[PDB]
C-alpha cells in the first residue's frame, strides 16, 4: 500500500517536496563538499533522480555535491520508507547515504530529535578490509541514558558490489521496532520500546546525499581532497522512494 512516493519522473526535482542543504562548512563531520542547489549537482533524467558530486572549485571547498530532504513537506511515523538505489563506486572518499531524522529536526538538536541510517556506504573499515562498496551499515543516533548521544550500528559485507546495480534499501519501522533490509533481506533490527529511545515515537523525515571525505576520525577517513581517490564525477540514482503504510502509520503532509 503506497500511501506516498517520489518516482522521479519529471525532469525537475519538485520543490513543493524537496529543500536543498547548501554550504560548504562539513556538515558536523569534516566533510568536504560544497552541496549546492545547482542542476549540476541535482537533476532528474530517464526516470531517476541523480546526485552527482564533483571535483570543482567552489565557495572554498574543491568538490561540489547535494544533499536534499523533505522537511516541512513529508513526514510520517511508522511504514515501510523503500529507495531503489544505484549508489557509485565509493572507491576512496565518496560516502552516499539514506537516512532519516526526527520531524522536530532542527527545532530539537541533533540527537535527541533522533536519526536512522538506513543506508549508509563508503566506510574506512570498507577501505581497510578491501570491501569498499559492499560492507554497509545501517544505525540509530538518539539522546540515550543519560540523555547523553548514543549510537547503535550494525554493519552487513553484502554478498555483490553494491555500485554495480539497483538495489532496495529499506526500513520496516513499527511501534515496537525499526528493522533494515537490502533486497528484501533484514540485515539490522534494534528494539525501540526502551524508556531512551521515545524520540522514535513521532514522524520522521528522509534525506538523500552524497558526500566527500570527513575527518579522520569520521565516516570515511580521508580528511584532505588529495586523500580522496574516487571516481569523480560520481553519481547515485535513485529511480523511486516510496512509503509502504502500515495501520498505525501516520502521515504528515502540508
Ligand atoms: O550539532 C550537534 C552536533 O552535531 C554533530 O554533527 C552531526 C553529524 O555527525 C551527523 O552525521 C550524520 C550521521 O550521524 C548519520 O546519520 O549519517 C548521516 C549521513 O551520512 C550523517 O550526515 O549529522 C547530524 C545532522 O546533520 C550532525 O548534527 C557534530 O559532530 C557535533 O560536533 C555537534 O555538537
Ligand atoms: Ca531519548
Ligand atoms: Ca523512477
Amino acid at each position: 500500500n503506497v500511501i506516498w512516493s517520489q518516482e522521479f519522473d519529471g525532469e525537475s526535482l519538485d520543490r513543493n517536496v524537496w529543500s536543498y542543504d547548501v554550504g560548504g562548512h562539513g556538515f558536523g563531520n569534516g566533510q568536504l563538499e560544497f552541496n549546492t542547489d545547482r542542476p549540476e549537482n541535482a537533476y532528474l533524467r530517464d526516470g531517476n533522480l541523480v546526485i552527482e558530486a564533483r571535483r570543482e572549485a567552489y565557495g572554498g571547498n574543491a568538490f561540489t555535491s547535494a544533499r536534499i530532504h523533505t522537511r516541512g513537506r513529508f513526514a510520517f511515523q511508522y511504514g515501510d520508507l523503500e529507495a531503489r538505489i544505484k549508489v557509485p563506486d565509493t572507491s576512496d572518499g565518496i560516502w552516499p547515504a539514506f537516512w532519516m531524522l526526527g520531524n522536530n529536526f532542527p527545532g530539537t538538536v541533533w540527537p535527541k530529535c533522533g536519526a536512522a541510517d538506513i543506508l549508509e556506504i563508503g566506510g574506512k573499515d570498507g577501505i581497510a578490509k578491501g570491501l569498499q562498496n559492499r560492507q554497509i551499515n545501517c544505525a540509530l543516533h538518539f539522546a540515550g541514558v543519560g540523555e547523553q548521544k548514543t549510537s547503535l550500528v550494525e554493519w552487513f559485507d553484502a554478498p555483490v558490489d553494491l555500485h554495480l546495480d539497483y538495489h532496495l534499501y529499506k526500513i520496516s519501522w513499527t511501534p515496537t521496532h525499526m528493522k533494515f533490509f537490502l533486497d528484501g533481506k533484514e540485515f539490522g533490527s534494534w528494539d525501540i520500546t526502551a524508556s531512551e529511545m521515545k524520540e522514535y515515537h513521532q514522524p520522521f523525515y528522509p534525506i538523500l546525499n552524497v558526500a566527500v571525505g570527513s575527518w579522520t576520525h569520521s565516516y570515511t577517513g580521508l580528511d584532505t581532497p588529495e586523500k580522496i581517490t574516487a571516481t569523480l564525477p560520481a553519481r547515485m540514482y535513485v529511480d523511486w522512494i516510496r512509503l509502504y503504510g502500515h495501520p498505525e502509520t501516520k502521515l504528515v503532509q502540508n
